[PDB]
């Protein structure tokens, strides 16, 4: 979770505490730190619980050294437990690490082959023997560390040292942020740059698949072929005191980069024992929920489109049938109620007016209750409802909603063990969910990683008026959110559609002026659409294919693969969320319109 | 004329000179410095000459110890030489200063007879003696101190160790600044906190007559007396506000209708009796300004627009000589100086690099003196002036300038009363500035009620991508000011020229694409301009006039009156200011621009 | 309950006792003195009951000195007595203390293992006795105090002397307050200010921890540790203090206001729980303050849906009143001093309220010293006999208080928004009204050879409507009288004609339409409507009703919104006739004495 590293004459281990201690704001559940003295005696402290926990521990130590690294968890493989905590051990070589080595399994197997011995259950471990044995065969620190990189699979930002040798570290990054700390005569690195406030404002920000060996006096970065890869240090003329956008120039980028923070809070207390926990909803909740037959959502908005995910995940994962309606369409007509049926609205205010009144309105239909998801405690629509599951995402303040959305569409993941159907026939359902929730905030964590290349992709639909985002299944609510998404704060035409009606009408539009994104297609879809594109090349028609990496897809002239990390799939609707809001974001940077503030929409709308 | 300071756990040496460096732009003649380990042996530097020689030889024989003190000098009294240069010891105590020990002599020939050796001629030596032989009768460094500081007449401020105790630091501000550093688990102090910037941005200025003891872990403040004073530690500074929006969407719509408020603030404290009250500069002051016979003004963007309007009242109500240029341009050439020449700089933010670089380059070109004309207090502009008058506007947030404008005007009309050459005119002149600026608050506020009008002309320019603003006089700066908003915040390519330059060359560019907008013409330039838009009539060229409502121009089908209230003369170019802010908002608003944080802009441009 | 020390020239008795007198008012059950002359040669008078009593005493047996220490005692640790009452003895060292010691139970008989006859049953005699104890040697008088405060616990101010040596007074403040007063060849010490007045006005505070020296010709004011220690572009104030309410509201407001929400918690870490405790709140104050308050019940009652009175601090003074269960007592006073005011607070402490909060602009003043709680205003200082930004920073203060007194459940939270949504708002709309001015202005011509006015308003405009005839009345001498706006035509519609126009302040559709035929009944004897209203309302004029549009504002802040014309409209008829707007006649900033 978060990241801290120290390579200076004087003593490092106050430092580290307090770059941990602002790093805490970030979701964590143990923490740790190990320092090397110039004598090469290493000193390494792990507890479960907070950083103040870890801060007493050391007051016990005279803790001296001037290298060292430290770590907050928030562990996806293996129990929070001190056993657990980093800083990980191979003997000399010591190890922190943010992410996930999702080939864990084939390298621990390897490694325990190889005579290691596995003292604990987290997928870093075997990140600490990898280098230590890649260091057997000889070379520095640096050497072994390139040979060792390559062999990992999935999302790491890595700290590493040698107590034999405490004058370098060496880091590297893929799929999370590490950020080098300029001093005088000393130096620095953190996940997280509000860490090194205390004692640098100068910052190299290491970029995706940078390699770097530090020393008191020395920062080399290099790529993973050895060669060396030049970046800015820059002053940084920011100020931290100023106001809560914190370090963010938009609200609405805030909340788009607090999102595995906000999902973590909207975790928390909701796994227990590898299963989706939801008892704070009262003693007789699973009384009311095995009652049910049916599920209705109503809600408005972008909102609506999480409901609009989550009917598949209801319907395929947990057998229930399962409607969600524009909550305006609702309370105007006269509808014909299922039996056994579950009333749930979806709002981020809690006071959205259609919604709230469709709610009012459900109460004399014949529903069995009500739940409600909100992310304001104490609104309208959390008092009226019979049960309520809050997102806890924070204060959202964009008017165009972003962590409300993902957090909704976990709670609403969370959903689906406690509301099963499938028998069965099941088991392994509840098991996935609760692994794929675990990767969350890190899987959010690495789309986040890909903004420089979103970035990039932005200059294609900057100065566009019409694009066209398509999905299929669970990704196709994703294409109308990120339709919205462009409308609201980009002001561009952008529709979404369902990917097999493309040849039904849309296809007629195609041309240079309407750019047709396609999000997470299988290969079998993906050939269908770029046959379409192909119909329309002689008008200029680009398709842009957001995909896994792992699939293989190859880039033509009119149909540009942007390739994306591997995720579990029952959270890749959720995933692909985050391009997409990228994309519109850097899309109205570039044009320079009003992001927290787009034209002529709200907040909420609260009035009749 | 620099003094640096540190006492931590690490070297503390190469900071010294570091900060020394930073430090280069004041004095100097010569510099030196004291260093001590932990067994007490005070290691010492000192050259006539460059900081860079005292660090070359700081370099072949290096300085070892985490505590240390450094200095800069120029010489007031003694011959520049390595024997009189600081810092200057008795024995174990060592000593840095600043400023003059006034009653020198007197203690000097006091403590000589008394056996203290003066190898010296600089009246610091004292200083060192006197807190041996206060430290010669018990106690420590601080008691000491506290009695010796008393014994010492003069504006100066002074660090002083004991190098037989290591651990502390004793400090004195007494007529001359000294500013504390926060480290983690070590501490420094200077002269001006740019020198400490490499190190921490932990803050705690000293108040006059304060006394400070540092430690590496602790600092303790007191004063003359000794009574432990606390103070807080500011970092920034220009905090928002939320929230202080109030009825407003945008922090710049807020602050172009708090310009009113923000006039009355600029004026409190400066008017009295019907007469413009400056006093606040000193007692002496009224006398520096006596002796000027030429104005000298530096600034960017729009503080340059503000001098420029200032320039015509100089000349004409006040009969002053009155340059102003780009501060850029001043930086970068060899200018010839004026006789008797003031400079004044015009900045919000008192920060911005060029702007700077003008005033510290006047330092070495023989001007009388300098005036900043500033938003923001303990900025670089004011510290580094000799004079400041602080505009009051409160925090500015909205990336471009709007109350920060009109009230740098306010301030530059109130100085030309107070710098008239051209006495005897007279008090006439005094007498109709004095009764604008009261009227003003007022006006503006007549103005900011047209906003509905300006709102609804503003459809005119919303799809427009060229405007030519035109302005005579102290309306062409105004003009300038008008057409930099327009580019500002709705990237409108908005051109300002002056009025009688238009047949010169804009004129063919004129069509119903590139609107033309005029400044409070009288009626023989609005005459002259009319016959100008008629030249193009057959390419559909548009006049617009904002103009006295008095006047009774006549709007035709080409020319566009937009009349407006009727104002002072003199305040006029402030009053028609707004209008133009009013019309580049609501503009904004209309296409959904970034308003508050317009695309490639900055607030302040600081570095390089 | 009271102190009053002395050292002089002249005999102190009778000085002491005024002192007393003075600090009368602090509610006590006994008193005495101890003066000590030239030789000797000390003599003590302690009586049961009134100072008054105490005097008759002396008057008997003249007490004659140039050195003594004073008090008046409120029995907290010992029956109320005259063994038990100030000054306390030991052979020579003599005490008079302010407070509780409440470490006194280990010490008074751990001291007893020393043959200290304890001959009271007071905490304040083991404070007589330590000190006595630390002079078998130690330097003198402040050689032993400063190694007594060090263990003695409390919240306490003690007063020492000696006998043997009689030059010197020392006072210890560890709890409560002292300051003293200088200083022509002899100087005091009170417990208050206000018990030096008759003989000093020079006052020297001391700080918390101070152990001070006091003799004929010097004052050093030691330390427990602890060594030496020692108009511009305006017409009138009153035009200033009107323009100046935008900036004055921001002060108010600063640091209060911490992320959406109230924040009090300048009144301590316990204020919050001991709010949580108040089931009716009771404002006294007079003119300008009253009708702050006044507005600030229909707050209390509506949004925090708690009970609420509100009383001319004069007519509460006089009554045998019956106090509500779990009453505060708010005060609201611009200068701190209204001396009807400070007199009912005085009372309120000896009824039974749960306790006192002082909503003050003037800080270190009576009202403020004397109460629990309090809550400054920080509009500045207001010079205009007529009170301007003190009134719209009292209701801003007021209006904070509503949310912090909250009894309305699960509403609360959406309340407390709205209030902070309209507190942000208020700078900015109180800059919109000023820029009315110019309309104003010319509406005053309306009213400037006028003799009467009525002004009218319903619910919480009514008290606005109080103020803006208050207003009329003070600058301009102008006969104008507020209405609830339901009782016009219970009597006073009989007054109306041209030479009594009425105004109406920011009535609803409804309202105006019931005035509107009101003054059509008086239209043969020429009744005229001004009415001061929301643009968004749409009232539209005729000839016998002026609607004066106002822009619409956040319905919680209104009140404070409607003043500001009102304020305006006063103005700026005292300008058109040339009247004192800063001093007006017959009238007096702040009423101080009976
Ligand atoms: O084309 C319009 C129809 O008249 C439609 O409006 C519908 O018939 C009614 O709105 C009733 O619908 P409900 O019975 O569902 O309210
Ligand atoms: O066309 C470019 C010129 O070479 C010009 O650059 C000039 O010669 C120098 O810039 C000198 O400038 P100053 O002497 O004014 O500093
Ligand atoms: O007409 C006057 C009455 O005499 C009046 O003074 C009242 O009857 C009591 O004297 C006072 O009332 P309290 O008991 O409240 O003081
Ligand atoms: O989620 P709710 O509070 O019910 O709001 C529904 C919609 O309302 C507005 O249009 C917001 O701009 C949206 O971002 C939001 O999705
Ligand atoms: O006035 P200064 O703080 O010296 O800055 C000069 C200019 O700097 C930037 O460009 C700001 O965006 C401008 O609005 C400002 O006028
Ligand atoms: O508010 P206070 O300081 O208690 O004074 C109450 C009243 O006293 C006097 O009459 C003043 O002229 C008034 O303006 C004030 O309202
Ligand atoms: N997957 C690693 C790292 C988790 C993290 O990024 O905090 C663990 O479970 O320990
Ligand atoms: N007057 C002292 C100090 C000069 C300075 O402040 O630099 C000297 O000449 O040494
Ligand atoms: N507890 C002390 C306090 C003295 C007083 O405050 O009057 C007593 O009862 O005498």
């Amino acid at each position: 979770a978060g990241i801290v590293g120290a390579i200076a004459q004087r003593d490092v281990a106050e430092i580290l505490l307090e770059g941990l201690r602002r790093l805490e704001y970030r979701g964590y559940d143990s923490a740790g730190l190990a320092v090397v003295d110039a004598e090469g005696h290493m000193t390494r402290l792990r507890r479960l619980g907070k950083v103040q926990m870890l801060a007493q521990a050391a007051e016990e130590h005279p803790l001296h050294g001037g290298t060292g690294i430290a770590h907050t968890r928030w562990a996806t493989h293996g129990e929070p437990s001190e056993v657990n905590a980093h800083p990980h051990v191979s003997e000399h070589i010591v190890v922190v690490h943010n992410g996930i080595i999702e080939n864990h399994e084939p390298l621990r197997e390897e490694l325990k082959a190889r005579g290691y011995t596995f003292v604990s259950e987290t997928d870093t471990e075997v990140i600490a023997h990898l280098v230590n044995w890649e260091l057997k065969q000889g070379g520095t620190l640096r050497e072994a560390v390139l040979r060792a990189i390559p062999q990992l699979r999935g999302a790491y930002g890595t700290v590493i040292m040698d107590s034999r040798h405490p004058d370098t570290l060496l880091a590297a990054r893929s799929g999370s942020p590490l950020v080098i700390g300029l001093g005088m005569g000393e130096n620095f690195i953190a996940s997280d740059q509000l860490a090194l406030l205390p004692v640098t404002r100068r910052f190299i920000f290491l970029e995706e698949g940078d390699i770097a060996e530090i020393t008191r006096r020395s920062v080399n970065i290099f790529d993973k072929t050895g060669a060396e890869v030049k970046r800015q240090d820059i002053e940084s003329n920011l100020q931290y005191d100023a106001g809560d956008k914190g370090i963010y120039r938009h609200y609405m980028q805030k909340e788009i980069y607090e999102q595995p923070n906000a999902i973590k809070n909207t975790l928390t207390g909701r796994i227990s024992h590898g299963q989706v926990d939801l008892s704070e909803l009262g003693p007789n909740a699973d009384e009311l929920l095995s009652k049910v037959e049916h599920i209705q959502i109503l809600a408005c908005g972008t909102s609506y489109n999480s409901g609009m995910v989550s009917r598949y995940w209801f319907e395929s994962l947990a057998g229930i049938p399962c409607d969600v309606e524009i909550a305006s369409e609702f309370r105007y007509r006269k509808s014909a109620v299922r039996r056994n049926s579950l009333m749930i609205t979806l709002s981020q205010s809690g006071e959205t007016a259609d919604t709230l009144a469709g709610l009012r309105l459900s109460k004399e239909l014949g529903y069995l209750g009500s739940l409600a998801i909100c992310n304001v405690p104490g609104s309208s629509l959390v008092r009226e409802s019979d049960l309520a599951l809050m997102t806890n995402a924070g204060t959202e303040i964009g008017v165009a909603s972003t962590k409300a959305f993902t957090t909704q569409l976990t709670v609403l993941l969370m959903l689906v063990a406690k509301l099963s159907r499938l028998k069965g026939l099941d088991a392994s359902i509840e098991h996935d969910i609760v692994h794929g929730l675990q990767a969350l905030p890190s899987r959010i964590e690495q789309m986040l990683s890909q903004d420089k290349r979103i970035e990039a992709l932005a200059e294609d639909f900057s100065d566009k008026h019409h694009a066209l985002f398509l999905g299929r299944g669970d990704q196709y609510p994703i294409a109308l959110e990120g339709a919205l998404k462009l409308k609201e704060i980009s002001y561009i035409h952008a529709e979404a559609y369902a990917a097999g009606e493309l040849k039904h009408g849309p296809l007629a539009l195609i041309d240079a002026d309407m750019p047709v994104i396609v999000v997470a297609p299988n290969n079998e879809l993906l050939e269908k659409l770029k046959s379409n594109i192909e119909e329309v090349r002689a008008r200029g028609g680009q398709l842009y294919v957001f995909a896994d990496q792992d699939a293989g897809f190859v880039s033509s002239d009119n149909m540009h693969i942007i390739e994306m990390p591997h995720v579990e799939e029952v959270i890749a609707p959720i995933f692909y969320t985050v391009p997409l809001q990228l994309l519109a974001y850097h899309v109205a940077l570039i044009k320079g319109t009003d992001v927290d503030q787009p034209r002529n929409l709200a907040k909420s709308v609260t009035v009749e």
